[PDB]
DNA sequence: CAGTAC
DNA sequence: GTACTG
C-alpha cells in the first residue's frame, strides 16, 4: 500500500512510533503479518500487536467503571479504607473511554505502602490482568503500572489499564495530572512557570528558580495542597471541574 | 533518542 | 510542561 498510509498502521502499535514506522517501511514491511514475523519486536510492542484490533477501540463509560470497580475491590481486599478514584477521559465525564487509569491513596498517609505489588499479583490470579507492558516503581513516592486487562465473561475485548500508587500528601497534584487533559496540563504548568512556581504530578512548588534562559536551576519550596481546589487557588486560577478540564 | 502518560 | 522506562 501507499506509504501514509502503512505509517499509521505501524504507529497504531503500542510501543510504536513516527521513527519505528518508517524504519519498518524500509526493510519493506507493509502489512500487521510482515511486522510479526519479521521485525524484531519489543516485548510491550509485541503485545501491541497482539491486542491491534482492541487497543484501536474505545469502551463505553460503563465498562471502565466495571473496570475500576474490578480494581477497586481487589485492592479494598487488602484494605478498606483504600480510595480507588478512575480518571482521565473517565473522570473529565467523556461517553467513551480510549483506557482505565485507576488512582489509589489512603487517608492515613501510611497504609497505601505496600500495596502496589499485592495488588498486581492478586489482579493476575484473577485472570484479570493479562498482559504487562511498563512497570515504574521508582517514581518517589509512587509507583506506576501500565498493563492490559479483560472483564470475565464472553465477548470482552483487552484494555489497557493504568494503575497508581500515591502517597495522600500527593493525592490532589496526582489525579490533577491523571485526569487531565494533556492540553490542559501543558497549561497550567506552563502558567505556574510563568509565576515563578513548577507544577508536577508530586507537588507544587513555589520559589522556583529559574536562569535568564529560564531553566530551572533550582526547585522551590512545596506547598502543601490537600485539595485539587487548594491548587487552582494559589496558581491565581478560577477553579474547573474535570469535565471543564477537557481540553 | 523513542515512546509514552496526562 | 513534567517525567517515566524501552
Amino acid at each position: 500500500s501507499e506509504s501514509v498510509p502503512v505509517l499509521e498502521l505501524f504507529s497504531n502499535i503500542w510501543g510504536a512510533g513516527t521513527k519505528t514506522a518508517q524504519m519498518w517501511y524500509q526493510q519493506g514491511f507493509r502489512s500487521l503479518e510482515d511486522i510479526r514475523s519479521q521485525a524484531s519486536l519489543t516485548t510491550q510492542q509485541a503485545i501491541g500487536l497482539k491486542h491491534y484490533s482492541d487497543f484501536l477501540e474505545r469502551m463505553p463509560r460503563e465498562e471502565a467503571t466495571e473496570i475500576e470497580q474490578t480494581v477497586q475491590k481487589a485492592a479494598q481486599a487488602f484494605n478498606s479504607g483504600l480510595l480507588c478514584v478512575a480518571c482521565g477521559s473517565y473522570r473529565r465525564g467523556k461517553a467513551t473511554c480510549g483506557d482505565v487509569d485507576v488512582l489509589i491513596t489512603h487517608p492515613d498517609g501510611r497504609s497505601h505502602r505496600g500495596i502496589f505489588s499485592r495488588l498486581l499479583d492478586s489482579l493476575r490470579q484473577e485472570g484479570f490482568l493479562t498482559d504487562d507492558l511498563v512497570s515504574q516503581e521508582e517514581n518517589g513516592q509512587q509507583q506506576k503500572y501500565l498493563g492490559v486487562c479483560r472483564l470475565p465473561g464472553p465477548g470482552r475485548r483487552h484494555r489497557r489499564l493504568d494503575i497508581i500508587v500515591v502517597p495522600y500528601s500527593e493525592f490532589a497534584c496526582a489525579l490533577l495530572y491523571f485526569t487531565g487533559s494533556a492540553h490542559f496540563n501543558r497549561s497550567m504548568r506552563a502558567l505556574a512557570k510563568t509565576k515563578g512556581m513548577s507544577l508536577s504530578e508530586h507537588a507544587l512548588s513555589t520559589a522556583v528558580v529559574r536562569n535568564t534562559h529560564g531553566c530551572k536551576v533550582g526547585p522551590g519550596r512545596v506547598l502543601p495542597t490537600p485539595t485539587e481546589k487548594d491548587v487552582f487557588r494559589l496558581l491565581g486560577l478560577p477553579y474547573r471541574e474535570p469535565a471543564e478540564r477537557d481540553w
